[PDB]
């Protein structure tokens, strides 16, 4: 039967079944007062399907100019057309080829430029807008959004909608590595799955997908949505609680000296952006320092709620196109206050 909502991460993660529904506020409200994420399923059936397609993107954007980020040593491709990180979205012989000859896993940086996504693309930006969840919370005008009501003491955040666009981690050794590193916004976000890319050519890569969703620690309820309703999964979230962000600074300072690194004692590693905790470093910071997280599949057309100052790592399994709306809630205003 069709349910209002159910529960992930085993009982600790709200999960709301219709977007659309006028009342899904009763249910968000006591999850998010508490400082937890939220995820809304069911987002891709209010879209307009071909407004979102990696071939529409290409052919509409392909000649403007980009730089891309190698996700497996984060080296910078500077200056290249968007139409070639397009173009191998999901062939995967049409991917640019590091000095080994491996197709590279990449990132798109910074596309559309800044603020320039509702006027490069007005139609993206009405069909995204008009069918965002919880509208009192992440419309620009809603109801309980203070980002346009607020004074210079708080920290406002920049006119979205932000694209994260980059393909999936392939190998074992990718299992370590982060589409985004650990960090933390002092906004609330909604983040969209609009679109997930199975690839072909090295079309046979479903057994690697569990390995790492499991080893993710991901929890039963989740490897279910894939064996029995055969839903494409994007990306592999960890998330932890606003509260923890100094306990997992802690970790990240005494892991860089036993690497030797040389950092000044006061230096912040989550800001620096700069580590994606593997199974090792999320066993150690669970054991060592009490601190659990929320490990979470995104499928197409899943919505992830991020609470502000709540850090956050993202590994693409396969190739994906989400976009985030930027709010603030009352909730958690106090991350972007500029005082005490
Ligand atoms: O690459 C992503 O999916 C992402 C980047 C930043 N914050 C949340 C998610
Ligand atoms: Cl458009
Ligand atoms: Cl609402
Ligand atoms: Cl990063
Ligand atoms: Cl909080
Ligand atoms: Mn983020």
């Amino acid at each position: 039967s069709m349910t209002s909502h159910s529960w992930l991460c085993d009982g600790r993660l709200l999960c709301l079944h219709d977007p659309s529904n006028k009342n899904n506020w009763k249910i968000f409200r006591e999850c998010w007062k508490q400082g937890q994420p939220v995820l809304v399923s069911g987002v891709h059936k209010k879209l307009k399907s071909e407004l979102w397609k990696p071939e529409a993107f290409s052919q509409e954007f392909g000649d403007q100019d980009v730089d891309l980020v190698n996700c497996r040593n984060c080296a910078i491709i500077s200056d290249v057309k968007v139409r070639d990180f397009w173009d191998g979205f999901e062939i995967i012989c049409k991917r640019l080829r590091s000095e080994d000859g491996q197709p590279m896993v990449l990132k798109l940086k910074d596309w559309p430029p800044g603020e320039d996504f509702r006027d490069m693309m007005p139609t993206r930006f009405e069909d995204l807008m008009e069918n965002l969840p919880l509208p009192e919370y992440t419309k620009r005008d809603g109801r309980l959004n203070l980002a346009s009501r607020l004074p210079s003491y708080f920290v406002r955040p920049d006119l979205g909608p932000k694209m994260y666009n980059a393909y999936g981690l392939i190998t074992a050794e990718d299992r370590r590595v982060g589409t985004t590193n650990l960090h933390l916004d002092v906004s609330d976000a909604v983040n969209v799955m609009v679109y997930v890319g199975i690839p072909i050519g090295e079309g046979a890569h479903d057994e690697e997908v569990l390995k790492t969703i499991d080893e993710g620690d991901a929890d039963e309820v989740t490897k279910e949505r894939i064996h029995d309703h055969k839903e494409k999964p994007g990306a592999l979230w960890h998330i932890y609680a606003a509260k923890d962000a100094e306990k997992i600074r802690e970790l990240l300072r005494k892991v860089g000296e036993e690497q030797g690194q040389e950092n000044p004692p006061d230096h912040d590693p989550i800001h620096d952006q700069s580590w994606y905790l593997d199974q090792t470093l999320r066993k150690r910071l669970y054991e060592e320092y009490g601190v659990q997280g929320w490990a979470i599949v995104q499928f197409l057309g899943d919505a992830v709620f991020i609470p502000a100052g709540a850090p956050h790592q993202v590994h693409n399994l396969y190739s994906c196109i989400k976009v985030a709306e930027d709010f603030v809630s009352p909730e958690h205003v106090k991350h972007c206050f500029r005082l005490t």
